[PDB]
């Protein structure tokens, strides 16, 4: 493939990700106002749980939340059922990330988290998913297709969740009057 | 803040990220053809090195490369200088991610990596940065501003690097004729 | 080297680690009673901070604490100064692990943690170290030599810290009357 | 509990870990000579796979191997079946760590790894375990009991695996004539 065609191939995949993000910005985002309220009410930490590519995005979001004034950390969904559920305490709010909302590792956390009683938020592509139905607050972040020809590799979905989560973090930060000095305290 | 204003605030941050991605898709991406060639020539693993938010994106990109047929793994930039440079062997190609190209932890890897002799690629916002000048192939991914009012929190920059890296992965994958069956082997 | 000599070489390194652990069990452990008291008083999470090999042991200890009824999580020492200090909130107690007590990344956390006001505990080989002197409670875990001929590779030191930390976790667990049913809740 | 009794309680758990290590040093370690030979023959990377507490020890061992001259990295057992199996290439040797040798996440890697053809080594408590029987080389590291009263928390088992793995790393390092200068290259 010549250089101009290689460049056009790269831009094609980028453009597929851009379109997925546009789709979300153009949607009503009705449950987001409730999402902000629940997160503002959190007296503990916002605990993000995920596995696979969603799990790496969940790690970035926990870091971004914390660095911008919303105490947060990540628990890997497998490690959760090997003891790390002990990291979650009564005042913590839990955000579980799964694009399908069927990921077996994430569903496996739910019987314990129901017993523990924490408020559960899901980020998935469908309010009808198993995970979304089991949570207290389902946030639907629809994603039509992944960027590859067979639609198999998380690319549109992981990017959309990252953009949505970053914006939620920055809104919480602005609303709580987080300052340059507070940013400097955590990033010296 | 009422519900419609909270929603508009969230969409504002999302839109700032969208614009940064658009800026990159609209640019020439001249060095990308060379980037693809170097990565296709790799007989070892593509080793991604980063710290902070770039480092979490570098972890996602290594996973995406591997899952789509380009053997790759992540080495945290601090851990690298505590021994993990031993993970990098002669045939490995190294991609070092730093938005400023001045991150002290990333620069600290360079005297050893020069002695080790591996081909070094940087992803930074400026060909003039310290990191870009020390690498064999500098890839410039400019980012005008972060999405927050003070421009302090990686949001536009981490998202742009993610989109660019995903597209590079998917192009390498398509070019090497990676199949549904190969995807299934690594994702059973 | 023949098989019997290879086996004796492996046992030699194992034996060097065993001796370092014995040295600690034979010591007074005077400050451990105070350590238990501080950890029992924690109303938040026990936050472990480390980098390099100490950092991986710190990750294991945070998991072991949590799985046995003491809410705890790990913050990497570099990531801490890139924003993750925002994970630590007023009621959290911090354990910083550094064998020398001079590790630059760990010392770099201290000006912010002093401003944030949390009670700081160090695990180091010397009460005279920079880290130990800056903390509220210094726990000295002396280690004479690493297991390799040049004494360079953390082996005796990382193992000793692991054994000491596991025992502290299991004592807190027994003292708080942690049950089989609670273990099952976090490990379903 | 008074101070002298708290100290004796801590030393009791430490002593339980010490005894488990002694049990192993006193055993024949027959398959270790073969283990060294296979690891010396590796032309690629030694890839450690684990989850839970074994997985954190597997992360420490990969780092220790690399820092002492045996290129190695860690792949989490869950992430492996979400794509990270793509990190393992034909010349890589795989060490899978599971104390029971029945851990579901670790067994789930095996159909793909059999198709991929890599030489598989297991570290488990029993040659009869599912994992041990599926591997090319089973290394049995027996552990009678964990250190807690109910024998539930990995403590003796994770410590024994750490000591055994450190010694294997240091033996490979000595045998290949790894130097102070090479240590300094990876740890500058």
């Amino acid at each position: 493939m010549n250089n101009t065609d290689l460049i056009h191939l790269i831009k094609h995949f980028m453009h597929n990700e851009l379109k997925a993000v546009e789709e979300v910005i153009d949607s009503p985002l009705s449950e987001f106002a409730n999402l902000i309220k629940v997160l503002q009410s959190c007296q503990g930490k916002v605990v993000f749980i995920g596995v696979g590519k969603s799990g790496i995005i969940a790690r970035k979001l926990a870091a971004t939340f914390a660095s911008t004034g919303t105490p947060s950390f990540f628990v890997h969904g497998t490690e959760a059922v090997h003891g790390d559920l002990g990291m979650v305490a009564k005042d913590d709010v839990v955000i579980l990330i799964s694009n399908s909302g069927e990921t077996a590792e994430i569903l496996a956390t739910l019987p314990s988290l129901k017993k523990m009683g924490n408020y559960l938020i899901s980020f998935t592509r469908s309010h009808h998913s198993s995970l979304a139905i089991s949570c207290d607050l389902s946030v639907e972040i629809p994603v039509k297709s992944e960027a590859d020809n067979l639609g198999l590799a998380p690319s549109c979905s992981s990017t959309v969740v990252l953009v949505v989560g970053d914006a939620v973090a920055l809104a919480l930060s602005e609303l709580k009057k987080f300052t340059r000095a507070d940013f400097g305290l955590y990033h010296p």
